[PDB]
Formats: C-alpha cells, sequence, structure tokens
C-alpha cells in the first residue's frame, strides 16, 4: 500500500476574476430612437403591426441570428477547382449558418416585405429598411445579397419585364419569395480589373448573339460577390455582325442570366479564386472567367448602364443600412459594456470623459438613422407615385449622399468604438474587430467617397432647381420647429444660417464670369457633407419638435448635432482653380 | 497514326490586363518633410552622418526589411503546450523573419543609437527616432519589442543601478548591444484581467520573497507581448511576514526577471495561450501564468508605477513613431498609386478632387511629424542635463499629448488611404489592410486616448505652472514667425488666439472648483488635442519660417493647419456637472437595464 | 468602335479526358457472403426481417451515411480552453455530420 497520490492532480488555478463581456440586447427595443422614429412616420394602426415584427425579428436576433451570422465568420467559403480525378467543379464549400441566415431572410420577408403588393409602398420600405437595419451588423454579410437581391427585384420590375420576359418573371417571383424552399438570391457583376468606378471604361466583357436575345458571354469579372446566388445581372458589349463593338457607356448592355445549368454545373464560368478580403470574410466573392455564359439581354441595348441605374436608390440605401448598423450596434455594446466593467473604482457608465466620448457618437448616429429614414420614406413616396417634385428631387440627392456621408462615419466611428472596450476591443475572438473589419467595406464599394460626392454634384448640375428644392425640404422640417425651446431655436437659426451660406457659394461658383478660375469638382466632398449635416441637423429638429414622441434627449441632440460641430464646412478660396496646383505640390514633394 | 492533340492543351486566357500596384520608394530620400527636419535640427557635421545613415538603411528597408516583415505577418506565431510524449514545454513557435529583423534591429542599433555615450544626447535621440520612423511600417511588429527595449533601458539606467545591479546591467549591456548574437530584448507586463489602465486596482500578482531582494512571483498576466524577450519588467504586491499585502498604487513593486532560465526553461512562467489578434498577428502575444517565477526588486518598495514610468513615456513616443509611420506610408503609397491607376481616362493623381483629399492627410501628417522630433529633441535635451526648466516641462507635457493625438489620428487617415486603392485596398494579399489593422492598436495600447488625455491633466496637477511654460514655449516658436507672409501671419494669429482662449477656459475652471459643478475630465480629450494643435502649428510655422530650408508647401502647410480647422474646440458650457447629466440620458436612452 | 475581345476570354484546355473513380454498392446486397451466411445462420423467419432492414439500411449507407462520414474526416473537431474572455471553458467544436 502506497501513499495516495491525489494532492498530484489538480487544475491550474488561475486567480478567479474573469470580465463579463457585453450583451446584446433586443436590437429593436434597445434602439435609442428607431422605435420612436417610427412611431412619427407611420399610421399608428401599421406601426403597430410593424412594431410587433420587429421587436419579435430583434428577439430571433439575439437568440439565433447573431450566432449564426458569427459562425458564418468562423467558417469562411473555400473554393475547390478540381475533384480528385482531373475533373473540373469548381466546387464552392460554404457553412450551413450562411445557408440558414438565406432561409432565415426568406422566411422573414427581408425582400418580400419591401414589394407586398397589399401594404402601402410607403409603410412597406420604411418596415423593410427598419427589418434591414436589425439585421445588418448580426447578419454575417448576408446584408450583401439581400442589397443585390433587391436592387435586381427593383431593376426587373422597372424594366417592365413581369410577365413579358419569362427568366426574369421567375426571378421577381423567386427573389421576394418567403418560401426558403424556392426563394433566390441575385449577385451584381459590374467591376472588372480596368475599373470598378468606372464601368464604361474599365468593362470588356463581350457579348455574342446565340438567338435573338440570347447570348454568350466572354469576359473577366473581377470581384464577383455571392457566388452561391441563383441568378446575377452584368454588363456586357455586344458583339455585332463584323466582330466589333463600340466604345464607352453606349456600349454597354444588360443581361439576366442564371449562375447554375439543370444540373448545378456552373453556366459558362469557372471561379478563377476567391478574395482574401479585410472583411466580409463570411461572404464568398471570386474572380469568374466567362467563357460562353448564356444569358439573355434584358432592357435596350446599349441601355445597360441606364438599365442598371434603377438600381442604385436601394442598394445606395442598403449600404446605409450596413454603415448604420455597425454604428449602432457597436455603440450599444459599448454601452452595456461601461455598466459592467469597473475602471479607477467604478463603472466606465460612471465617468464623465467616457460618457462624453460615446455621447458625440450617438449625436452623429442618430442625425445620419434620420436620414436613413427621410431615404426610406422618400423611396417609399416615389414607388407609390405620391412624390411632390421636391420629394422626388430629393429622392435623387438623399441616396448618394446618405451613402457616401454614413459610409465615412462608419470606420472612425467603430474604431472608437472598440477602444471603449480596451485591449478586449481588439481582440478577434470577442467578436468585437468583425465590426469594424466589415464596416471598413462600406465607404469602398457601391462607390467610393469622392465618386459618390461627384454624383452628388452631377445631380444637381448645373440647374438650381436641386438646390431650390433642398432648400424647401429644410424650410418644411424647419417649419414645425418649437422655437419656445432656446436650445431647438438656436439650432433652427444655425440650418437656417448654413443653408443659406451653402447656396450664396453655389451660386457663386456658378457664375459664368468665373469658370475660368473655379473647380467645383475639388470640393465635391465638402459640399456633399454639408448637405448632409443639413439635412440631418433639420431632421433632427422635426424629430425633437413633435410633442407626441420626443423626449429631452431628442432635444439635446438636435442642439448638439446642429450647434456644437459645424454645419458648413466650405470656404470660397476652396473653389479657386489655383488651390489645386497648391494641393498637387503638397501631396507630390520629394516624389520619387 | 493518329492527328495530334497540341492544340487540345491550353491555358486560359483572361483579357491580358492587370493593374501595377504600388511602389515603395527609399522612405528617407521620399519622405516630404524628414531631411528637411533633421536639416534644421542638427549641426551641418552630425546632419551629414545621420542622414547618410538613414538613406542607407532606406535602401535596406525597400531591399530587405519591407520582405521580412510581410513574411512575419504570413508565418504567424504558434503555441504549443506540450511536446508528443506528455511533458509540458510551452513551446514557442515564430518565423525565421521575426528572429531576422531582430537582429537587423541590433546591427542597425535601432536601440544602440539612443544611448551611444562618444554622440551628444539631443542628436542622438533625433537619430535614433528618424530611424524608428523609417523601420517601424515596414517591421513587422518588431517595432514592438524595439520600444520596450528601449524602454527598459531607460528605466534601469534612471533607477541608478547600471554597475551596482547585477542583472540590471547585463540587461543593460545587452539590450542595447549592436551584436546580433549577444543582444537581448525586453518585455513589460503590466495589464491583467481585472485593470490595464488602471493597475492600482487591476493589479492581483503577488511577490514573497525568497532572500534579500529576489522575490517568488504569482499572479496572471493578461496581455504579454514578445514572449521570445529576454527580459521583462513587471508589477507586483510584496506579501509581507503576516501573508498580507497592501491594496492599491501604494502595494505595487517593480520587479526585473529572465524569462527563461540557462537550459532555456521558463521562468516559473506557463504560457496559456497566443491572443487572436485584429492586428500585431506578427507578434507573439500571451496570457501568462507566473507560479513561482524568480524576480529582483528594483526600485523603492510601494513605487512600482512611479519607477515603471520612464518605460511608460519612452514606449509612448515609440508609439507615436509607428501611429507616424502607418499615416506616412499609406499616403507614400496612395500617392504613387495615383500615378499609376487610370480612371475615367487619366491618371488618379490628375484629378483635383483626389489631390484634395490627399492634401489634407499631408498637412495633418506634417504637424505630427513636427510635434514627434519636438519630443524627441526635448528627450534628448533631458538626458544631456541641457533643459531649461520651460524644456524640461514640455517633454513631460509632450509625451502624453503626441501619443494620443497621433494615435487617434492613425485609424481614420489609414482608413481614407486604403481607400484611395479602391477595392484592392480592401484585399490582405495586397499588404495594404495590415497598416489599417496595426494602425488600429495604436490609440489603445500603452495607454487608451482618454486614459492619457487623464494623464495630461495629472501633468497640470502637480506641479509647477505648465500652462505659462506651454505658453512660452508657444511664443519662442512664434517668435521669428516671418510675419512678412501674409498667411503665416494669419496663423501666428489664430494659434495666439487658441492659446489665449485655451487659458483663459482652465483659468475659469480652477476658480470654480470648489462650488463642486464643474467636472474638468469631462473634457479631458478636448483639452489635450487643443494643446496638440497649438503646438503643432506653431512648429508648423517655425519650420516654414525658416527660409533657409523651407520650400512653398511649408508655408501653404501650416497656414492649413493653424487657419483651416479649429487649433481649439473647447467651450466653457462643456465643463458643467449638468452637462454631464444630459450625456447619460442620451447615451442610456432605451437601455435595457 | 473597335474589335471585339470576346476570343480573349477562354478556359483552359486539359485534354479532354478523367478517369471514372470507384462506385460504393450497397453493402448488403453487393457483398460476397454476408447474405449467405445469415441464410445459414438465422431462422428462415428472422431471416427475411433481418435482411430487408439490412438492405434498406445499405442504400441508406450509400444514399446518406458514406457522405456524411466523409465530412467528419474534412471538418476534424477542435478544442478551444477558453472563451475570449478570461474563462476556462473546454468548449469542443465538432461538425454537424459527427452528430
Ligand atoms: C454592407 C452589406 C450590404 C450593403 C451593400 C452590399 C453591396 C454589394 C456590393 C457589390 C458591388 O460593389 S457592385 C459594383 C458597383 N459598382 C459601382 O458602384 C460603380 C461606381 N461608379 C459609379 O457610380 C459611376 O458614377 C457610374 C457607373 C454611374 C458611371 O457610369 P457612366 O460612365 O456610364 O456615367 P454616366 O453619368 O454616363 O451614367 C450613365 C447613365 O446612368 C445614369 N445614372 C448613373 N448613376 C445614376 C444614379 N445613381 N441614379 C440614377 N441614374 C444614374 C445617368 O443618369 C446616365 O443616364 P442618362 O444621363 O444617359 O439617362
Ligand atoms: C506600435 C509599435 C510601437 C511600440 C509601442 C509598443 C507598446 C507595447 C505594448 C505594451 C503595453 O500596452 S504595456 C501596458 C501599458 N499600460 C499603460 O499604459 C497604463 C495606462 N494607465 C496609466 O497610465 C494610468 O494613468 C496610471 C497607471 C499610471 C495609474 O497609476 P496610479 O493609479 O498609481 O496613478 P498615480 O497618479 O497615483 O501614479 C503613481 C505615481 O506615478 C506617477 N506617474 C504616473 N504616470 C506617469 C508618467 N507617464 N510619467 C511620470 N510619472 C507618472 C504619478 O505622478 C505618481 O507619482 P507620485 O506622485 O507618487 O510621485
Ligand atoms: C469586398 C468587395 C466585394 C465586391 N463585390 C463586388 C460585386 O459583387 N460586384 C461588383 O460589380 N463589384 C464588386 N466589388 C467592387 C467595388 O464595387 C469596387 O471596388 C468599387 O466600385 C471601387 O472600384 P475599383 O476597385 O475599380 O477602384 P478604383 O476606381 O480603381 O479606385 C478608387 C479610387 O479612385 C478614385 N476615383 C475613381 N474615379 C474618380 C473620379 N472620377 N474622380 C476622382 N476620384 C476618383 C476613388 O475616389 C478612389 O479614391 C467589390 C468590392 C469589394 C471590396
Ligand atoms: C495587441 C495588444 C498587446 C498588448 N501587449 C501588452 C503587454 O505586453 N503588456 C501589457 O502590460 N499590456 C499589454 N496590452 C494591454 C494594454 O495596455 C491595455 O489593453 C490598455 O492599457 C487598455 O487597458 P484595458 O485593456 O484594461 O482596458 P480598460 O481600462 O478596461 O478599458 C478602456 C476603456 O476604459 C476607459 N477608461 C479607463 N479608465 C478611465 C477613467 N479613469 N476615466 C474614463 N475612462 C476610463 C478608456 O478610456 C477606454 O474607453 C496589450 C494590448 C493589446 C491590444
Amino acid at each position: 500500500t502506497i501513499t495516495a497520490r491525489h494532492t498530484q492532480y489538480s487544475h491550474a488555478k488561475t486567480g478567479g476574476f474573469s470580465q463579463t463581456g457585453p450583451t446584446l440586447h433586443n436590437p429593436y427595443k434597445d434602439d435609442p430612437i428607431l422605435d420612436r422614429t417610427l412611431r412619427r412616420l407611420l399610421p399608428e394602426s401599421e406601426y403597430m403591426r410593424v412594431a410587433a415584427d420587429l421587436s419579435k425579428f430583434g428577439d430571433r436576433i439575439t437568440s439565433e441570428v447573431e450566432h449564426l451570422g458569427r459562425q458564418a465568420e468562423l467558417e469562411q467559403p473555400r473554393l475547390e477547382h478540381q475533384d480528385a480525378w482531373g475533373k473540373r467543379v469548381d466546387k464552392l464549400i460554404v457553412c450551413n449558418e450562411w445557408h440558414k441566415l438565406k432561409q432565415i431572410c426568406a422566411e422573414e420577408g427581408v425582400i418580400s416585405i419591401g414589394y407586398e403588393d397589399s401594404v402601402d409602398p410607403f409603410v412597406r420600405r420604411i418596415h423593410q429598411v427598419a427589418k434591414l437595419f436589425l439585421f445588418s451588423p448580426s447578419a454575417g454579410l448576408v446584408s450583401c445579397p439581400m442589397a443585390m437581391t433587391d436592387g435586381a427585384v427593383k431593376t426587373l420590375t422597372s424594366l417592365n419585364l413581369y410577365g413579358k420576359h419569362k427568366l426574369a418573371t421567375e426571378a421577381v417571383d423567386r427573389l421576394r419569395s418567403r418560401d426558403p424552399s424556392k426563394a433566390w438570391t441575385s449577385g451584381q457583376w459590374m467591376t472588372e480589373k480596368k475599373g470598378g468606378s468606372d464601368v464604361a471604361g474599365g468593362c470588356d466583357t463581350y457579348a455574342v448573339q446565340i438567338d435573338k436575345d440570347t447570348y454568350r458571354l466572354h469576359g473577366y469579372k473581377w470581384f464577383s460577390s455571392a457566388v452561391d446566388a441563383d441568378v446575377a445581372l452584368t454588363l456586357a458589349r455586344i458583339v455585332d455582325s463584323d466582330g466589333n463593338a463600340l466604345e464607352g457607356s453606349r456600349g454597354l448592355s444588360l443581361f439576366l442570366l442564371k449562375i447554375r445549368d439543370e444540373s448545378g454545373n456552373l453556366n459558362g464560368i469557372q471561379m478563377v479564386r476567391l478574395k482574401n478580403k479585410l472583411g466580409t470574410k463570411q461572404l464568398p466573392t471570386a474572380e469568374l472567367l466567362l467563357d460562353g455564359a448564356i444569358a439573355e439581354r434584358i432592357g435596350d441595348q446599349g441601355r445597360g448602364v441606364a438599365g442598371i441605374s434603377n438600381m442604385l436608390n436601394i442598394t445606395r440605401i442598403h449600404n446605409a443600412v450596413a454603415s448604420l448598423g455597425y454604428m449602432r450596434r457597436i455603440i450599444s455594446l459599448a454601452r452595456d459594456y461601461s455598466t459592467k466593467r469597473v475602471v479607477f473604482g467604478q463603472t466606465q457608465s460612471k465617468w464623465p470623459l467616457h460618457t462624453t466620448t460615446l455621447a458625440k457618437m450617438e449625436v452623429d448616429t442618430r442625425g445620419s438613422m434620420l436620414l436613413l429614414f427621410e431615404a426610406a420614406r422618400l423611396l417609399g413616396l416615389s414607388e407609390a407615385g405620391k412624390s411632390s417634385d421636391v420629394e422626388a428631387m430629393m429622392l435623387r440627392l438623399i441616396t448618394p449622399v446618405l451613402k457616401l456621408y454614413a459610409g465615412k462615419q462608419a470606420v472612425p466611428m467603430v474604431s472608437e468604438g472598440i477602444e471603449c472596450f480596451g485591449g478586449q476591443g481588439y481582440m478577434e475572438d470577442t467578436g468585437l474587430p468583425t465590426l469594424l473589419r466589415d464596416a471598413q467595406v462600406t465607404p469602398i464599394w457601391e462607390g467610393t467617397t469622392n465618386v459618390l460626392s461627384l454624383d452628388v454634384l452631377r445631380v444637381f448640375s448645373g440647374k438650381e432647381n436641386i438646390l431650390l428644392a433642398f432648400g424647401k425640404r429644410v424650410e418644411q422640417l424647419l417649419g414645425n420647429t418649437k422655437t419656445e425651446d432656446e436650445k431647438l431655436k438656436k439650432s433652427k437659426e444655425a440650418v437656417e444660417s448654413a443653408l443659406k451660406q451653402l447656396q450664396k457659394l453655389l451660386v457663386k461658383a456658378s457664375d459664368s464670369a468665373i469658370q475660368g478660375e473655379t473647380r467645383i469638382d475639388s470640393v465635391a466632398r465638402h459640399i456633399a457633407f454639408t448637405i448632409a449635416r443639413i439635412y440631418s441637423g433639420a431632421l433632427l429638429i422635426d424629430h425633437a419638435s413633435d410633442s407626441s414622441v420626443a423626449n429631452q434627449s431628442d432635444i439635446e441632440v438636435a442642439y448638439r448635432y446642429c450647434c456644437e460641430q459645424p454645419l458648413i464646412d466650405l470656404r470660397w478660396e476652396w473653389f479657386a482653380s489655383e488651390r489645386v496646383k497648391a494641393d498637387r505640390e503638397i501631396v507630390f514633394d520629394n516624389f520619387t
């Protein structure tokens, strides 16, 4: 008999402390302003229906969707070119959770709700955009195929193809389907190696006619996301009976195709590789080599850029939803964590420096959230056939302004947000860095900040009616100000003074006399930013001025937004042609 | 015989175009302001020696170091707890290129230059800081152990241990060695699960006396970077003969230890795991369980935090170097790409909106760069015993202001830079996203933005009149303004105005304290940023005013920095305690409690 | 207008041959001696019940189980000692197909 050795088997001791991490609360109920915004925008009976759907979905997010989106990051997509026996197969391997998320989008009507024929288009885009906002930061980038799917439905519908074109009619029905066994998603293959931003210049895919409006496509698609989708829209140059094609925009035609044939093989397509991306790693983005891909021409020949133009309001809107969802999500988690993390003897929530940093993030977020809902409201009105001329013009203006502004807010805000967790915010296993890496896609794809800033200029150039309409919309918003509150009065005076200074600069910039020494393109971003802030400020004031829903937070936020940061940051001397040569000397000093 | 089948074997055709990526040029030669700045700060003689070293190193960066740093990201460190036969070994597997980078740091005197006895201290810190600035964005995060190594040397020499204390003396000699076969690196183990910002409340490591000043450590280190290092400094609570210890800052003492013993075995340490990090993936960062780690107490008992202060400050300057390194790198790469990428029929570089966006990044980067070199200057003067009272105060003030400000500039600026490449900027296999992921460490470690803003306030709280001193420094810089250039006159009046307004605000805040309705802590970041911008502007003006080296871009940059952004953004009402209540109501609206 | 470039986009040609791999047949039906052996060992009555079960299972093997077993090799188990917040959890991660 021996001494027993049970004392020689002992788990490590590590002090017994471990920090509780942030909790994700139902994102409908927890959101500072979503429910109040919906209450103002929708009729009470619709509001009750919408809020009940959204609240229930918010519990699905916490109980199910968040975990699924996390798995889709943990088990990233792979591609196998060949099987084991020497046959080219292009096998895409995607986790089960990616598929489950797609199914959930169908069941929840993330597309459907936007087009439901029995609901007022006004109401349905507001409901839809709200639902998309709850989904996005938990979606594992299923948000991307939802965006392109909504885009596709919009494009095919606007081209008057429904009940006229067989493939387009099946696509619309299936893209809109709530049955997860039948529903489809769409991709959008526009970006090529020579350009993305510039498709008229960069697109080098050719379409050879097979029969009537059926063509075979030959080209190289440089970024093609959601290659597990069912159909795609793309652009190509039709080749004439002489073997020739046209350069530029008027050479481009729009096509619809199925990605895989009846037996699940790729339709004239090879996946050259999957991209290795900073973020959106959940999402399969491939390079595609098209060699004989069978596709149907849709819309008029030479008018493919106009054809895809139908989609820009709604794609721009989904991308802003995503920027805002990451901004809201980091704030939501950071404020929760602030109540559980003790530093210097009390929780972070109690240190005024901490709440000062978060309060400013909340102010800026709220602004752009209202801008988002203004865009949703305008889109719905346009789809109901109920827009005033001012509302139709604000739909064209707001979509690029919203996208670029929220896109440019997103990374610095998320970056600030992760720092609220200290070193933990930098740890991938927390899930927090995903928010930053994924938010960084938002100012880049579907147009960069600067490309969209130029689009804004184009919306209005030179024709002063867009700016006069913007002026009328702001005036409508400020007309409801509760000027008996000194903060809201000051806020309104600040918005008016910014809009007047904007209008004076743009009139002065358009003076025929000074075309030679003026470069409005140079200050495009400044111009777009100033629109965004004036518009968002006027919306915050209106919101705060509605006694039936506003609280004291709403007034203070309107005040801070309007009065504690510049609404306009734009000086006449920045328009000068000479300023450019000085910018170039700054940038290229000692360049080799 | 058959028809031959050569036509049936054929590579894919893919259109024939592909885009040329950006080129990294010699970063000393290609830098907009580094060489001009060294010409001004250094004596003419030292200038030549220093610039030849840096220029040569720049070719080493492009020819060798960059590729090495890239490799260290592609083959990240791994940890194996056990061998195959049931023995716990804690084997850290790091790529050959990580090791090669450390060797190059020794050979190149990235540490040594800062301490070389034959060279004037003011010169050598300028030289050292410039060299670190060239190294940092290609370093594969070898910059991190270089920071900690420099901080360790400073700490150990400041405590007057060199020539007295056995381990500290060996450590100093090895940490400074240019011999890659002998050189050492250090770590710094402060952060624990309960707190990193707050080590007084967070630290739960205990030190049990073995003999005289040698102790056994027992604790859990929650973040320990560069666990391939040879030594580390750490804090622990000394246990008295009754088995008790003191809570709070006053219970902490400083310790120096060897990470591995003479057999290469861990010294009472187990590596629990490696962190899985957003960036700095090149760097091995572990959690450490200390159970009987042998360590030597240094400095006075109870004054560990004060003892470790030189490490915090040196590492905070290195961290600013890294922030600025990422900012300059992205701008260098983006500007080169602009000459090669055609969009809408011409190169990005020809489009005014593209140059407006980059020009602003350049203006902001130059200001922080001059602040960095003013910190290097002030550090050198302090180490030479040549600091005026004002220069000593400005060293203590500038260190956290610089770190936190460049820190907070870095992610938005590198984000803007990656967008210049469009979708390609988001592709990991370009190397560009690394710059963003890595730059994101810089506002977090060695003190968050806010925590350092609070250190700025600790600076004002001792003390002597830090604000007066700051006003004196700014006026030195502004005297010799070339008021004869209209843009520089305007720039000067902008800085004076911002300084006068800050002084005024801070005077009101001291006056109102005892009422109990003022919370200067609430606005600590706004105060810190105003200091950064005032100081940076005045430096830019002084730089542009020097007609011996300044070019036209230097004047235009000073003007834009000073007159086209607010230098001060701070209002009296932000100090009020009633505003905190409003902040909470904004932040916690609908919070699920 | 330009010469079209469709001929410049073209999949690789690799000769046109590839070898067919082996086929897994119903392992009850395809086995050389299993069914003959069960016929001898089991009473005639039990034989029928047992062979129908096994034969049906054999089609389940070829249609379902084989692929599942293959997947369990392609996605091998993993162990995570700690969660992201310093708690020891010993989380075993096994593929859905194992379950
Ligand atoms: C975060 C997760 C979920 C949220 C989002 C998920 C998104 C998935 C990401 C997939 C992609 O990145 S797909 C690749 C997208 N590619 C782009 O976005 C390219 C960006 N470039 C531009 O926007 C350019 O400015 C172009 C393409 C519009 C320039 O084209 P053109 O060179 O043909 O320029 P034009 O000005 O000639 O435009 C041609 C026509 O198109 C019209 N058009 C152009 N833009 C618009 C618009 N926004 N609205 C209405 N119409 C528009 C324009 O009015 C004009 O019509 P007409 O004047 O002939 O009637
Ligand atoms: C990118 C490549 C570039 C390379 C950079 C690589 C970095 C490697 C990463 C490693 C880390 O993150 S290591 C852990 C970093 N941890 C921190 O930075 C700590 C953050 N927290 C603080 O700074 C806090 O303010 C405290 C820890 C220093 C709080 O300490 P206490 O609670 O003891 O606060 P006290 O104010 O009582 O400080 C105690 C004494 O220490 C003094 N002290 C505190 N801070 C300083 C300082 N910065 N300089 C001089 N003295 C200082 C203070 O004046 C005082 O002196 P006396 O009045 O007693 O004489
Ligand atoms: C993760 C990911 C997935 C994607 N998936 C898809 C997809 O499924 N389908 C698809 O079609 N595309 C996709 N894209 C591509 C995306 O739409 C392009 O990256 C984007 O349109 C930018 O184009 P580019 O990459 O060609 O950038 P470029 O145009 O080469 O470079 C952009 C830079 O050039 C500047 N620039 C461009 N034009 C001008 C101008 N006129 N004036 C001043 N500056 C200008 C921009 O401002 C920016 O600084 C994806 C991209 C990413 C990152
Ligand atoms: C890659 C990486 C490597 C690291 N390597 C090392 C290493 O080798 N050695 C080491 O010692 N440390 C290391 N760290 C840790 C680092 O120093 C800490 O993460 C950092 O100091 C923040 O402390 P924390 O993580 O405890 O965050 P916390 O202090 O828990 O939280 C930070 C947040 O709390 C706020 N906060 C804290 N105090 C206050 C206050 N008084 N008032 C208002 N707000 C406050 C901050 O502003 C920020 O918003 C590393 C970190 C990382 C990310």
